Parts: structure tokens; sequence; C-alpha cells
């Protein structure tokens, strides 16, 4: 599997994605995934000038040895364009690999361990009776899970050229959020699969107040409660509340999380395919975490592509401490880009059968549109210092 | 402070690839930043060109520490080589703008000089160790009080070296048994390992230099994992150095907290510039620890001149890494700080005292250039 051609492909259908192909000799091709949203050239320029070229020519049957080569041999390690790079090669090589192998990628990682893969979906409104509405709805479609959030007194987020600037406060947002919850369970029961992402808002203690006032309302989880750069921010949460804690989807590394889940301090592990160095890394976060009891509990929003997707409902279908997925529906335009064999029914979704991880890329369609740009907004408190988003 | 009328990036090969970030204020006055990444340059390029560039038309100038913030935090993805680089790269320019302003140069403006002078080390490199020692001597002369010493190990894509750990160990004392036995006690003499060993062969190597007392060993073992450091600490007491592949505080703080090194090595160019060394040699000040400024020709004379300042003003300063640049590179560059006997000596015009010749810089086209991998004899893609 002599590679014989690699390069990017930037497409906007409804929003910005970027995806790695390698072709072969013997024309067997892969595709990865390498979208970092408000980053993107970022990744698609690491790719281009530094990647590419050494991958023309090389064995793309050595899995491994390639990830090693673009890891250890950037001589800069981690980080969220380095990772998504290599995440996008590898994601293409096993895809190869799969497709040489005749079999869908998640029997070549060990077989099924399910026979469909639970997702929760997104509730969202600016008044508790909107949020409510919306989990009505998304009931209906069939899912068992949901993320719910509303406004507090007093949709795309990379939805601006450059960064939207938000006004945050934290008390009014804490003194309103268990507001939400009682009103879900009041309406829905405790048959719903309940989580809200606080979205790296508090400090721990906050987070910890958070936590206990949430605790009657049986969250499924509560998600990114403080930035994390230093993962003992998790240690008072931890130790103050039984509401299960999620966190990861900005991380990039097994080193960025390792500690978090050696103490124990979260039951979900939301890094994914795209930013965490694709299959290969995971597949070692995955199998610390069922060390300690955590779950895979996947970041999907839009801004991973159907490729991550589909790859993603692979492994969901084969690692044994499968948690949830998140599925954040991809615009129509945006699945005629990709064909796909992964399918949604009742709230789950079914893996594909097709060799490799089951999705393509239509370069003449995704030609129809060009790269937009779209930054992720800022968050400023009330005073003006800039916060976290 | 005045708003922030452009904003670019240049490009230039001078004997290698620097990149190099400009700032424009509403009066004219300008400021530059190092944004290098060595073997990933247009990835920081890319990443400044558009994604932040159009973020810092219009913005106060003299808001260092929001500008640092709002690309540090808004970038969502925080951390990382590429990601820290294009933020040190703005805060430098910015920094060079606040001291111009001020009518200072930079040490002044970060509390004054602590110092009189910037000792620094030369790189003594040779195929064997009788060429190593030909090295120290000649740098002995030009008057560098600090010599980093390696040796080879007998028996436009990325070069791919072979590795032998074994080879290495049985051979790295006989280096610095020699150093000693020619030139005596005072020179102070470093070693850099990169990346190759695991603790416990560091550990082994650690003891073994005991008697040679070096100024440092350096990046023994790839320290992701900071816990890596651990062992070796426990076994002996050569001093240990890390951190040029750093890029964040997070990336070393419980290394310099359990006091498991004596030097951090991240420079400004890759640890997010001024705002964020600040943080970082403070914390480090607290254990004793000093700063050991990775200086490699990979990082421009941008990136030397603030360093230098920096150097001049921080408490606790250890030493400079001085890797000369070319001459092409430097008259693309020029600056105000000089070398002196063994030691630099900062600018005493306003800013970083460097600035950046465009017209001279647009002659030297970008050259693609990779970073060496290293493979092990059975064929292991091993650290370089
Ligand atoms: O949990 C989530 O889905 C959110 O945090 C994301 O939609 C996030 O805001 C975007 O992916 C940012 O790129
Ligand atoms: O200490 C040193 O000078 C070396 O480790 C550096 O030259 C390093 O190998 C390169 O600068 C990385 O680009
Ligand atoms: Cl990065
Ligand atoms: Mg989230
Ligand atoms: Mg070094």
């Amino acid at each position: 599997l002599k590679i014989r051609d690699a390069y990017t492909i930037v497409t906007c259908p409804g929003r910005n994605f970027v995806t790695l192909k390698i072709v072969t000799e013997s024309g067997t091709h892969g595709i990865g995934d390498a979208t970092l949203n408000g980053r993107e050239m970022a990744v698609a320029a690491y790719l281009d000038e530094h990647v590419v070229p050494a991958l023309i020519g090389r064995d793309a049957g050595r899995i491994e040895d390639t990830w090693q080569y673009l890891y250890r041999g950037a001589y800069w390690r981690r980080g969220p364009v380095t990772m998504t790079a290599i995440a996008a090669v590898d994601m293409a090589l096993w895809d190869i690999k799969a497709k040489a192998a005749g079999m869908p990628l998640y029997q070549l990682l060990g077989g099924k361990s399910r026979e469909r893969v639970m997702t929760y979906a997104h509730c969202t409104g600016q008044t508790i009776e909107d949020c409510l509405g919306e989990v009505a709805r998304h009931v209906e479609l069939g899912y068992r899970a949901v993320r719910v959030q509303s406004g507090v007194p007093g949709y795309e987020p990379a939805d601006s050229s450059l960064p939207a600037e938000h006004v945050w406060s934290t008390e009014k947002y804490l003194n309103h959020a268990p507001k939400l919850f009682a009103a879900v369970r009041e309406r829905f029961g405790d048959d719903l699969h309940v989580l809200h992402d606080v979205h790296h808002r508090l400090t721990p203690i906050e987070a910890a107040r958070l936590g206990k006032a949430v605790e009657p309302y049986h969250l499924f989880w509560l998600e990114d409660c403080v930035p994390a750069e230093n993962q003992e921010s998790l240690r008072l949460i931890r130790e103050h509340t039984t509401t299960p804690l999620a966190i990861g989807e900005v991380f990039n590394s097994i080193h960025d999380c390792r500690e978090l889940i050696q103490n124990q301090w979260i039951d979900y592990i939301r890094m994914p395919l795209t930013h965490g160095g694709g299959i290969t890394a995971m597949r070692r976060v995955a199998d610390l975490a069922s060390l300690y009891h955590v779950r895979t509990g996947f970041h999907g929003p839009t801004d991973l592509s159907p490729v991550c997707l589909g790859a993603a409902i692979h492994f969901d279908t084969w690692v044994p401490n499968f948690g949830i997925q998140e599925h954040m529906p991809h615009t129509d335009e945006t699945d005629a880009v990709f064909p796909h064999d992964y399918r949604f029914e009742d709230g789950h979704f079914l893996a594909g059968e097709s060799p490799g991880h089951g999705v393509d890329i239509d370069e003449e369609l995704a030609a129809k549109y060009p790269y937009e740009r779209a930054s992720l907004p800022v968050n400023r408190l009330e005073d003006g210092t800039l916060w976290h988003w």
C-alpha cells in the first residue's frame, strides 16, 4: 500500500471542513477529518506543507510507525493543530487498512460490543419553556438522552468572520441553572438521560456548588465545569458532589487527561477522534479510562465532519467502555458532500457494513462550497474581563 | 495607547527559515515578534495570516494582557506549539511597541537590570571526542565560560538517523572525562541528551557523570509525562534542564513544583512570549529553578534580542544558549544586542532593539526543510 498521492480538501457545505485524502498505488484511498473549528487553515497548512510531502512513497499499511513518525518526528509534540493533522493521517490509514481487509472498521478493531450506539440530542431554547418544547420534539424522534441549555435571565457557534463578543455573569447562571433541570424532571420524569454543558465558565468551588445543587435531578453528566489545563482543577468538584462529570472536547492528548482519569476525577472522557490523534491514540485513551470505570463520551458537534462521525460510530460500536455519542446533525449539504453508510434510527446510530469507516467525500460537490472564514466567539465578564467561552 | 493599523507576517530564508510578525499602530510605530517553528513553519504562518492577524486590526496595541488572554482563551483549543508560537509572536511585537512608546529598552520596562552582562554557552560538537575537544578550545578563546559538549557515538524531507542507547551510555562519560582532563574544573560543561533515554537510563548516566560536575544534563527523556523526571532526580545530583519542546506553563508546573529540574529551557518564541514567560520564571523562582533559554539558530534574532532583555532583568537567570546566526540572517534582522567575551549585553535602544529588513528579507524565499528523525537499529522510530 505505497502512497502515490495525498492532499487536503477544504469545503464549506454550511460550515468549514478540512479533509485529508491518501491514495495508494492500487487506487485504494482513505480519508481523515482534519477540521479544527476557528483555526482550520492552520491544520490545512500543517498538512499541505509539512506532512503531505513526507507521506508520498510511504507504506500506508504501517499505521503505528506513521503515527510515531509524525508525533515524535514533529519534535514539537501535542497541541490542537499538531494532533488534528496526525489524527487526519491516522484516520485515513485505518480507512485504507479496513478496505484492504475487506472489513467495516468496527470488525478490524475487535468486533461489535453492542447492536447500536446511543446518542444524545441538543435541546436549547431562550426560555425554559422553549427548551422543554425542544426536549419533547427530540424525545419523539426517539432520543433517549438530551443535552439541555437555556437562556439566563439578565445554532452554529462559529457564527462570525471574527469572534463575536458575549457577556457573561457567573452568579446569574448559578442561580438559574438548577431551575431548568427541575422543570425538565417535572415534565419528562426520571427515565430520560439529561445532560448539561457548563462550558468552562466556572471556578472549581463554583462548579462544586452547582454539582451539589443539581444532585436531586440526577444529571447524566455535568460537562466542562472549569478550564482544566491544570488537571487538579477537577479535584474540588469531585470531592464535593456525586453528580457525574465529563470533560475533554478541548483536549488533544492522553497527557491532557491522564491524571484526571487515574485519580477518578471524571466519569466520561469527551476527546474525539479528529482532535485526539485519531483511532491509534484514542484506543490508548479508552484503555486507560477502562481501568477506572471511565467511559467514552465523544464530542460530536457540527464542527467534526461525517468522516469523524462515521469513524467514531465504528469505534463506539466496538469499544467496551462506551458511554454515549453526541449527535448534532450536519446540514443536508454537508451530508451530500460526505456520502456515508452509518445510519440514525430511533435515537441511536448503527455502524455501516461497508469496508473502511464507510465515509467518502464527493470532491466535485465539495468544490461548489469555497471556504468561508468563521471564528468561535469570546466571552467577557460584565467588567470587560476576557473570560472563558 | 493607539489602535493597531496593520499586521502581517514576513517569511524569509537567509540561511534557514524564519517567520516574523509585524504590527503597526495608527501613529506608524511598529513592533515585531518571532514566530518561527522549525520544520512546521507554515502552520504558524497560516495560523497567523488567516485567524489572528484579521482580529488584530483596530485593537488597542497597549492592551498586551487582554490580547494575550483573548488569543489564548479565544482560540478555544488551548496550548500547543503552533498555537503558543502564534501568541508569542503577537506578544513580542506588542511588548516591542510598548517599550518604544515608553522610550525605554525592554529590560527597563520589565523592572530594570539585575546584572551587568548575560552569560552564554557555546555549542562544541565533534564527530569524535578529539574533534569536540578542539571546538571547546576554540570557543574558550572566544571567551565562552560554558560549553555544550557532544560527540558522535562509535559503532527537504526528514533525514533518518540511527541510534544505540547502550553504545551512547558506555561512551558519554568518556567525553566528560576527557573534557575535564584537558580544560580543568573552572569551565561550565553542559550536555544535551536530546530525548533518547528512559528515566532509569538517564539516572544511570547522571550518576556516571557526577565526578565531572556538569552545569546541566538536558532533555534526558520525553516528558509529556512530567513524572518521567522523578526517577532521575531521586538517583543523581547531576543538575537537570528541560523544556525547549514545551509551549506552556502547564507542560512544566509539576516538574518545577516537585523540584525535579534545575533549569527551565522553554524560550519566548515557543512559550507564549514575554507575558507567559514572566509567569513561568516567577513559578521557577519559588523553587530555586533558574532560566536557561533555548537559543538555537531556528529562533530568530528577534527572539534572541528579546530573550537578552528578559535575561538582563529576570532575577532567576541561569544561562543563555548561543548558536550564532549566519551573517545573512543577522543582516535581515538588524539589532543592537552585542556579544562580548562570552556574554551578551542587552540593547539600550527602545523596544527589544531588533528590526527586520523587509527588502532584504524578500530576497530569501522560503525553502522547505525538516528536522531529522531517529530510528533504532531494528527500525523502531525513536525520539530524535
Ligand atoms: O458540547 C458541545 O457540542 C459544544 O461544546 C460544542 O458544540 C462546541 O461549542 C463546539 O464544538 C466548538 O467548536
Ligand atoms: O539544545 C539545542 O540547541 C538543540 O536541542 C536545538 O538545536 C534543537 O535540536 C533544535 O533547535 C530544534 O529545532
Ligand atoms: Cl498546535
Ligand atoms: Mg461541550
Ligand atoms: Mg536541546
